[PDB]
């Protein structure tokens, strides 16, 4: 066992069936720092945990989620599974929000130890409220066991309903 592994979070679907949240990723323009054909954005949005985005470039690997309008965001969900991805499994992630690429501010820094499922990241501001922002940037700063490229199998973003 790996006693200090990151506990798996709740299945986002359970959250959705409560009718209290709305997934709003479809409202954003998504871009990636790098990818491999057939292993990119679509594979982070297809509701399929068997497919994945695989980067092909220098760290940090970035997922940019940009809205046209100021948008209220409450929770970011990322699926990562160490048993399946080994060195492609992120180990250090920075979540940043802001008006644009040049005014981003880190709001959460996550250390992941052999994750096995969904990672829930609250996106609240300095007043504990859901942030309202134009952009979210997810940065993979390092992967497990000297991994150059990363894998993520799904990403969801929820706004309060
Ligand atoms: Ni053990």
């Amino acid at each position: 066992a790996t006693p200090n592994k990151t506990p798996p979070g709740a299945d986002p679907k359970q959250l959705e069936r409560t009718g209290t949240v709305r997934e709003i990723g479809s409202q954003a323009v998504w871009s990636l720092s790098s990818c491999k054909p057939g292993f990119g954005v679509d594979q982070l949005r297809d509701d399929n945990l068997e497919t994945y985005w695989q980067s092909d470039g220098s760290q940090p690997h970035l997922v940019n989620i940009q809205f046209r309008r100021k948008t209220t965001v409450k929770t970011l969900c990322i699926y990562a599974d160490y048993k399946s991805d080994e060195s492609y499994t992120p180990s250090k992630i920075s979540v940043r929000v802001g008006n644009n690429f040049h005014n981003l501010q880190e709001i959460r820094q996550l250390e992941l130890v052999e994750p096995s499922g969904w990672i829930h990241v609250p996106l609240t501001d300095n007043h504990k409220k859901p942030t309202r922002t134009f952009m979210i940037q997810i940065a993979v700063l390092a992967n497990h066991q000297n991994g150059r490229d990363t894998h993520m199998r799904q990403i969801k973003i929820y706004t309060p309903v």
